[PDB]
């Protein structure tokens, strides 16, 4: 079990001006520190921010939060379900701050709502300095969803805060899950409500409403107004200085979603199977030059924290013992691979898929 801790700065906020926070549990033999960022969509105006406030509070607010939350898959101790690392400190960050993790936004006069979620990240890290974290020699940045999209745009910030603080010792590196995203052109098409909005149009529109900041090098590429490109790992990754292992299914369902693709009554004709086919073949693309990491060809979304994120298996090789194999290499390796990606072109192609 991870415990609550609301941040001691409460200026530091989720959506509707509680306290942001963080659970924990330490394990005070160890100097590894894994954070994992909670996903779970955005909005990108009043009238979706309210409607999210009204049925999915709880990823905009604190005041119901559990005091304990167990933690699973790679955040859990136990061996048996997490062969990397079960002995670190584990950290889980709520997402309450619908902005994939980049605002920097206070709730004011004329802002009816914060968005705080890359400031949400400085402050959690300058915290737990004081509880530990001080004396770490590898600080792991994972997410899932809209959490591993997260990981792509704060990795290199977390690196530089903990530079400047006097502590160059610490590896920064990442682990972004499910949030490497596709911005190609929809199966079914129509014009930017929220649904209708594709998501270049709706993060564009996210970041004016959020102040969104993105990576440096990636700001300085792209220019004002085409910061959203940053989104978009396989634009950014290539700015990055830190060390980030990439998971992400083939035929992710979020892609999927906001593609108009749904699989359902299963009869695929050409034009949709083509349509398929072809989005395995972009995603194996943009990831043939990533050094570190894991593509299955499953229909599915987030792997890291579920309980049984032991079982799928790419070419022989599980996640567990990818990341393993990424530790080692960051000290080729025989029979220790850390590029793992699928070849076959249709979902379930491999057998060990999460039914
Ligand atoms: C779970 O919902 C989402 C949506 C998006 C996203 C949408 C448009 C552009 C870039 C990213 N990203 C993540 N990681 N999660
Ligand atoms: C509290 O957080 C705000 C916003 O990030 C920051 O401006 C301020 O310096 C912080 N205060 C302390 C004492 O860390």
């Amino acid at each position: 079990d991870l415990r609550l801790h609301l941040l001691l700065n409460t200026s530091v906020t989720c959506n509707d001006g509680s306290p942001a926070g963080y659970y924990l549990k330490e394990s005070r033999g160890s100097r590894r520190w894994l954070l994992f960022l909670e996903g779970g969509w955005y909005c990108f105006n009043r009238e979706n921010c309210d409607s999210r406030y009204d049925t999915m509070r709880r990823l905009m607010s604190s005041r119901d939060w559990p005091r304990t939350r167990t933690g699973t898959g790679i955040l859990s101790s136990q061996p048996e379900e997490n062969p990397y690392w079960w002995n670190a400190n584990m950290v889980f960050i709520p997402y309450c701050s619908s902005d994939v993790w980049s605002g920097a936004s206070s709730k004011s006069e004329k802002n009816e709502y914060a968005f705080m979620g890359a400031l949400i990240i400085q402050e959690v890290v300058r915290e737990l300095l004081g509880r530990g974290l001080s004396g770490a020699k590898v600080l792991l940045l994972a997410g899932s969803s809209a959490g591993g999209t997260g990981v792509l745009l704060n990795v290199d910030r977390v690196a530089e805060q903990l530079e400047k603080l006097g502590y160059p010792a610490i590896q920064v590196r990442g682990l972004a899950d499910s949030g490497w995203f596709l911005d190609n052109k929809q199966y079914r098409h129509t014009d930017c409500d929220t649904i209708t909005c594709a998501p270049t149009e709706a993060i564009r529109r996210g970041i004016r409403y959020w102040n969104g900041v993105v990576p440096e090098r990636c700001r300085r590429q792209f220019q004002e107004g085409e910061e959203w490109n940053c989104f978009f790992g396989y634009k950014v990754y290539p700015t990055l200085r830190s060390p980030v292992f990439v998971v992400q299914w083939l035929f992710d369902e979020a892609q999927l979603t906001v593609d108009n693709v749904h699989l359902t009554g299963q009869p695929v004709q050409e034009g949709l199977r083509l349509y398929i086919q072809n989005l395995g073949r972009e995603l194996r693309h943009t990831l043939k030059d990533v050094p570190a990491s894991f593509a299955p060809a499953c229909l599915s979304h987030e792997i890291i924290i579920r309980s049984h994120w032991t079982d799928v298996q790419v070419k022989g090789t599980s996640l567990p013992r990818a990341l393993h194999c990424w530790d080692r290499s960051l000290h080729p390796l025989k029979g220790c691979p850390v590029h793992l990606v699928d070849s076959c072109p249709w979902p379930h192609c491999n057998p060990s898929c999460p039914t």
